[PDB]
């Protein structure tokens, strides 16, 4: 099954701060077929802002499985992707978000599991974090101005991912 | 100027219920480059809410003109796009967020005003509203839950975009 190859992209939010944010995310995930949320350390969940930044994305929220460390996150994984915002002067292969869709359906199509990692809201990923991924990825972005709000990111991901899923089937 | 084309995307808001929203907008577009915010008959505006999510870019809401119907805000533009969730069943040009990229782009290097409208949360556009447009964007996502958060919606378009613009610039 084609629908269910997007439930093999896990979702990783790491140390939330918002959790408006988190439900974001969900509701993100849900209207582009994905469904494996994974947090590392919220500092609020549950909550009820995530309840209602998911708009109906509750099934989400109820499956997520909270983790003490990124490590138990990334458990089973075949490859991970980590987000950044700016340049982290790390030599990690750094793709755009069309590049990254074409790598997790890569691995979706060879029954892997693939990691998307999002850090915390404006600080990002640590250092240490990006270096525990494989590969590096950023949307493009006014340098001026150039964090995007955690769930718009999600989104904007997770709309290549299906973008690239449709593309893989003719559609 | 190259980063000037982009004040020239007007992004309309229509009937926004959520303050919120508008402010996740506004963060949306500045982190793209764009910076034209109009409403249509906004619920509560100005708010708090919409300060809050737009994360450092209210000189975008203090700019932002707010106006009672939608012709009031499309006046001057050469082009307008209007964004759909669903089978509308209205026979307009339907372009996914690429195409509505390079249809903006088209327009912005003739020295064109383009409109991109954005209708209700989860009601979306009325038909009269949607017939106004020259040509409809769909965002392609699950149809088992089909519409986008507005701020997310805003910020998949205004992300291709600029892919767009980048892309014409060989970068």
């Amino acid at each position: 099954f084609q629908s269910m190859m997007l439930d093999r992209i896990r979702v990783v939010l790491v140390n939330t701060s918002h959790p408006g944010n988190i439900g974001g995310a969900a509701r993100a995930m849900k209207n582009m077929g994905l469904s494996q949320l994974v947090l590392v350390q919220p500092e609020s969940f549950p909550h009820g802002d995530a309840v209602a930044r998911a708009s109906g994305a509750t099934d989400i929220l109820d499956a997520a499985r909270v983790v003490d460390t990124l490590e138990e996150a990334l458990s089973g994984c075949s490859v991970v992707l980590g987000t950044s915002a700016r340049d982290r002067r790390i030599p990690w292969p750094l793709l755009d978000p069309r590049e990254c869709a074409t790598t997790c359906l890569e691995h979706l199509e060879a029954n892997g599991e693939v990691a998307l990692v999002f850090g915390r809201e404006y600080a990002g990923l640590t250092n240490e974090e990006l270096q525990r991924c494989q590969f590096h990825v950023h949307i493009p972005s006014d340098p001026e101005f150039g964090s995007l709000n955690l769930a718009a990111a999600v989104q904007v991901l997770t709309y290549e991912v299906r973008m690239a899923w449709l593309a893989a089937q003719g559609k």
